[PDB]
């Protein structure tokens, strides 16, 4: 209550040392590995280290998804300090996306939820935020919620979009109340995408050094670096938009995109594998095709070309380099087995851009609920972002009573190994089955592929019918979300079969009850059919497997255990919580399945 840091009386009380401790090593110049349990007050947190920064007269900058981003405003703006020194929020182009080639792509990948959500205006799905300019439409983020493949190289906003877009417009208005504040808020993929153009140079608007940085959620920041490196050649909207141009050079690009399609498939039938990704060295058909693809695309006229031709030419151009430039690792789609033809570059190691990002940030301080593998061991964490481990400071972990305690692990489960069979799918579907006519509320049943879900679907439909909500590639996790929480509120107990993001993201405490927690019961049984792993198909994953060996692999998995785990109590005070593991491989006397063991002991059985 004296000498202490803005707005920290407004901080929990169980994350106040850690506050004590993330601020000093911060200022000592140090990267901060600070886990909190979800439900304990983070933003607080945050918005008291912004604070106390900000008046040190650092440049502070917050990098936050734009989920949390609203809350994160809430927070800080209740700080006198912050309301002083200002706050802005650089909403720079790389988080919008563009409307028309967003609903081309769903129109062309039969994406229903995505093309509706765009054409319904791109309005924001969780998302409140009144006071901040506008309303934040096209958001990148909720894209992504509604397509987890969206190819987000080429289908962002840029500048050389048409005026009249909306997003452009939404962009131009967003930046006209863009004011240098003492706290800058920004997105993974605004500091990410900022780090790369800083990069690339030896509307996007960072500061060159970051006195303080303090990233929320950081378990997501490598893969928004992963994504800002990732570039996408989609062969069918670039070929429509070559056709639909001047004849004076349409001709030979036309023909050079063609040769280009040919040498895809013949390396796709080359060797299949198992959808590996191979360096240009190893696909050498593709290395005339592509030169000739970028010549010709030069070659035809800007003076006839629109706004959309532009931009879509420049980033078939910037991804047909990347492609050439040898330092990345290639993935073919066609013919074969894709309809929609595309070739994917990216970059199996991001040590150079996050050491850059870390070379120009003073102090940083990394905040999650999973920054972990295990107690307080952020080396895979420290591995994934690259923190020079001189500055590395992974503080205790803050993980109250009351994230388990009103959780009771049961001891059924699956009895048949998880092996994709139509005998596990039987088994488990009898075992969700049950659960399902015991639950007292929501259930979720997280799976680790869609041949399972639909496997578990076409079992548990007919027992199920009203209840049944399947995930797949039609049906976004989005909608998922809004169907459990629809059918929840009629009454109804919902079975939702989810993948992907379910594990991950999603918020399934029941917002109607925010000032009475003991009543919620949104999601009272959460369903484990397997351990997760291999979920995690980064290329730095692969080159960290390749490393490190199978120890990566059970540390992610572990990681990507205890995130499912973590969506059960999202708060405390609150009751009826079961937690089911089917996966008889945890009961099974192996040598791998100690870690799991470990966080499952940690409940209380019955």
């Amino acid at each position: 209550p004296a000498d202490a840091l803005p707005g920290e009386g407004a901080v929990r009380e169980v994350l106040r040392p850690l506050l004590k401790q993330a601020a000093e090593k911060t200022a000592a110049g140090k990267i901060v590995f600070a886990e909190a349990a979800t439900g304990t007050g983070k933003g607080r947190m945050i918005a008291s280290l912004a604070a106390a920064a900000a008046i040190k007269g650092d440049t502070v900058v917050v990098s936050a998804p734009l989920a949390v981003t609203w809350q994160l405003v809430n927070d800080m703006k209740d700080i006198p300090e912050v309301r002083r020194v200002g706050l802005t929020l650089s909403l720079g182009r790389p988080n919008f996306i563009s409307p028309q080639r967003t609903l081309e792509w769903a129109i062309d990948n039969e994406r229903a939820d995505l093309a509706a959500w765009i054409e319904g205006g791109g309005k924001p799905l969780s998302l409140t935020s009144k006071v901040i300019s506008h309303e934040l439409c096209w958001l990148l983020e909720d894209a992504l919620l509604l397509a987890e493949d969206l190819p987000a190289d080429s289908l962002l906003l840029t500048s050389e979009d048409p005026a009249d877009c909306p997003a452009q417009q939404l962009y131009v208005a967003m930046r006209s109340n863009y004011t240098e504040a003492g706290i800058i808020l920004c997105s993974h993929f605004m500091l990410a995408a900022h780090t790369r153009m800083m990069q690339m140079r030896g509307g996007l608007s960072l500061p060159h050094f970051i006195d303080t940085l303090i990233v929320d959620e950081a378990h997501l920041l490598e893969q928004a670096f992963a994504s800002v490196y990732t570039h996408t050649l989609r062969l069918r909207p670039l070929m429509r938009t070559i056709e639909g141009l001047g004849s004076r050079g349409r001709k030979p690009a036309l023909d050079a995109l063609k040769e280009l399609f040919t040498q895809m498939q013949v390396a796709s039938a080359r060797s299949t594998n198992t959808s590996l990704n191979v360096p240009l060295s190893d696909v050498p058909e593709l290395i005339p095709a592509l030169k000739d693809t970028v010549k010709t695309l030069g070659a035809l006229p800007t003076k006839g070309m629109s706004r959309d031709a532009r931009s879509v030419i420049r980033i078939a151009t910037r991804a047909a380099n990347d492609a050439l430039s040898g330092h990345s690792r290639l993935r073919i789609e066609v013919t074969p087995v894709h309809s929609y033809p595309m070739l994917l570059s990216g970059r199996s190691n991001l040590q150079r851009a996050l050491l850059g990002l870390w070379n120009a940030t003073g102090g940083a301080t990394l905040v999650s609920a999973t920054l972990f593998t295990t107690g307080d061991n952020g080396s895979l964490t420290r591995w994934k972002l690259e923190v020079p481990t001189e500055r590395a400071a992974f503080l205790p972990p803050v993980h109250p009573a009351w994230t388990t305690a009103p959780v009771l692990l049961h001891k059924e489960f699956c009895a048949h190994e998880p092996d994709d069979s139509p005998e596990w799918a039987t088994e488990c579907a009898q075992t969700i089955q049950g659960v399902a006519s015991t639950a007292q509320g929501g259930t979720l049943v997280l799976c680790t592929s869609y041949q399972n879900t639909e496997l578990l679907a076409g079992r548990l439909g007919a027992a199920l019918g009203d209840r049944l909500i399947v995930q797949s590639k039609t049906s976004s996790a989005a909608t998922c979300l809004a169907q459990f929480k629809a059918k929840h509120k009629a009454g109804i107990r919902p079975v939702w079969l989810g993948l992907g993001a379910a594990w991950t993201g999603i918020d399934l405490s029941d917002h109607s009850l925010p000032d009475n927690p003991e009543l919620d019961r949104l999601l009272s049984d959460l369903v484990i059919t397997r351990i997760p792993v291999g979920q995690n198909r980064s290329l730095t994953h692969e080159r960290r497997t390749a490393i490190g060996g199978f120890r990566i692999i059970s540390q992610e998995a572990a990681w990507h255990f205890r995130q499912g785990l973590g969506r059960l109590v999202r708060r405390p005070g609150v009751t009826h919580k079961n937690l089911w593991v089917l996966d008889a491989r945890i009961y099974g006397g192996a040598a791998w399945v100690a870690p799991f063991r470990q966080i499952l002991d940690r409940y209380k059985k019955a």
